[PDB]
């Protein structure tokens, strides 16, 4: 099993992050962000990733630097976990449903990162969850990753359901460019 | 294999249908509507799913109680079909042509159930069938399987290319969403 | 393995293809132009393809009857190579970036000719090579394969990104298209 | 005289064509489609072809595969009655009216198939034919020809005139083009 | 040869035509209105036709009834020269310049009377003709012969050009349509 | 057969031309300017004139000075092997396709120069040919040959289709103009 690992302390922030590829859905995650936690557990889920997160910080100035900082440090524990990155589907390309919301998400594991990103996502707030967020969120993984990532916006009202459906579409993309390619 | 059965009379209607999601594109539909049988036809060879239906009812005053009471019966039978869902990849998304039209469906076997809907199907009349019941066929579908549809026209011009495209799609998308997960 | 191939000799040009569609992306494309030569190795690599093309022709007039030749002889190997379809996808559709580029093909080898396509490529040369020649590659491809194939631009703005990720996501929904559907 | 001849079968369609480029205006069409045996007629009468067709098939369902496989093996007549294209004009320039409708029609016996058409034709049925399948007609002609056809409609009203128009103004440009050309 | 003879008396005008289908393009033309002299001698010249017309009226008044009344008579004296159309081409089409001017004419001998016509002639008066009386001249023309007649202004700024040209295009486009078909 | 023969120099080109009006489509062009040869070649196959050309010049500087020489030559040429134009047709019409493109020319062997020409060519570089010199070829050849030339872009996207589609177009105008008229 492909497993990644790291922990990164700042001054404002203490995170663990541990990812096996190839897992069987196991959801452990704890960041302080109840809303960010929910999303790390449809990753987990939709993805058939085991997610070990720990996360505390400054959450009283805001969640900015909680999210940033996990994010980051996802991002680096999927380069680690993918490794020489053989045999690899390496593309990744679903798009996936949440009732009156649907989000397309392309991705391709190529060492050079970039984020497409066009939700727009109508309320400020999802529970205590800045909606800004999700936009750092995958913009700080895309950038410790290296990977080329696009998230579109197909249709969507309800907030929760555009970001749970992104989160949905994201996993099961990954899965798949994370698999090995039959043919390689 | 996994088969559902559905026998339901109304004053308007008599209705039986039966399909084997783990078929061999046995296709067996007759509905008194002689397009709706085609489309019904492509559902089976596009999805590998064996149809059987029949219906007769009252096609003189027009198609809509039979075409409704159909798709009623179809998404009954595919709720009985899938029985527990274990296992099953449960969402499906496929984009097919057919000639100059390209249509895009996705869904989820959700339990929830919703309908995206965009076609603009530019005549009336595909043969002698009202082409507003193409609409009416999936919402019926997705309010009896608890599906949640999303049918996006990406392009198209000929009528009959649209809809039987979109049926291409659908069958194709319903039988990803069926198959077993292999990890799962 | 399934091998085409196709000699074929104008007042303009010659031409000699081969394509193995159960290949390992045996990449040997030599045209007389240079960037055409880089997305026939791109079709190589990411559709699992052995491609051997040679081509001489009158390139100081422009390369416009090497790159139409080269793509006719490609279409007519693909169909032979294809023979009696039988047990095949017969459908393929993949979306593939390029860094901020994003391109989806879908297509059917449905013996029916028809190209959609809606590429911006925002320069009219990469390298020494013509940019209005990708549309008519794909065309003169279409046309002797007898292939129903839409080309769809998401997101670009480096030509040089357009017009390689338009030949990953072709190579990739030709890879599937071809290859056995396991229930067939 | 150059004759060309077409058996096809499929499980929608039961279609036999024989066409003589050197005739002498024999109409003998019966499609199924009494619209479209007008319209053959005309095809006949203005460019001295002898036409002979005969189709059956699904007419219940629609006109459209009856249209398009009569189509597409009159495509294919006209192909096998060409040979070897010597000594012939190969193009045809003609505008033709009718009443108020003016159509023109150039065309190319090129071995690459293209259609150009405009035609806006004002309503969805002329007796029981499907306008839609004018185009569709022309489409599946060209693309088993490989004929290069444009036609451009100039003026018009009436539907039934759009349509004839197109089919004198046709008849005759394909008159000329599979003419000899005195001077080759 | 094919000669048509008329000879009409009103209370405005007295006219005698006779023109002769089978022509060496002699010009015999006195109307009273010069510039309409001017543009039957380019009938004759530019069809072949011999046209011996003679006319006096009521031009004091204005050239309006000795226009119409002369084309009157030409549209008859043209239907008794065509007797029963046999072997004749019927359809003519051209497309003649005159500098800067460029004026397509389509007809057919139908023996259904339409014109179409959409000259804009920018100056009120070519020499003491007023150019209002050029369409009243094909009008009247086409409503005796029983003509089919589509006149378009393609190009043209000179009035006497764009009037010029029409009788080219006019006269070459009824020679065709008069002549024998050689297969008819 | 009617031959005519141009030898000019300048102080920037070198230019010989012969044209055979009455010839088997004999193509001998060697101009410095290989799209220009290619167009040349067209210009005697499609019009059935022998073609002779021999330039060499300035093309260090830019193709222009060429281009324009060997224009003005050919209208020479064109003007002195038409002679005292006995018996001839002197107008052509043609609309020929090549492609997706459509071009209608329009001419009559006047004795006064005009150019109507509304191409748009949507490249700068055919080859390493400049698109604004077709312009200028067709103005100069008009210049010294007194012809009255319109020239009409009906359709087109490729550069090369959109200006050999004029050059087969014009060829074939010409080829009629130029041809007898068998009742003069
Ligand atoms: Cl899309
Ligand atoms: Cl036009
Ligand atoms: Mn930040
Ligand atoms: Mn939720
Ligand atoms: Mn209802
Ligand atoms: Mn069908
Ligand atoms: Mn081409
Ligand atoms: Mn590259
Ligand atoms: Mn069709
Ligand atoms: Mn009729
Ligand atoms: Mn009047
Ligand atoms: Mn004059
Ligand atoms: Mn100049
Ligand atoms: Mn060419």
């Amino acid at each position: 099993a492909r497993i990644g690992e790291v922990k990164r302390e700042t001054k404002e922030t203490n995170v663990s992050v541990k990812i096996n590829l190839d897992g069987h859905g196991v959801s452990d995650s704890s960041t302080g962000i109840p809303f960010l936690d929910h999303m790390l557990d449809q990753l987990a889920s939709h993805g058939l990733f085991d997610v070990h997160v720990r996360a505390t910080g400054d959450t009283h100035i805001d969640d900015h630097h909680t999210n940033e900082d996990v994010a980051l440090a996802i991002g680096t524990a999927l380069l680690k976990a993918l490794g020489e990155r053989k045999g690899i589907n390496r593309f990744g390309d679903f798009t996936a449903p949440l009732d009156e919301a649907l989000i397309h998400v392309s991705l391709d594991l190529s060492g050079r990162p970039y984020l497409g990103y066009n939700l727009e996502i109508p309320t400020q707030r999802v529970g205590t969850y800045d909606t800004q967020l999700v936009e750092h969120f995958f913009q700080s993984l895309v950038n410790t990753s290296g990977m080329t990532l696009h998230i579109r916006q197909l249709a969507g009202k309800n907030s929760h359901h555009i970001i749970e459906a992104t989160f949905k579409a994201f996993a099961r993309a990954l899965r798949q460019a994370t698999e090995s390619d039959p043919r390689r």
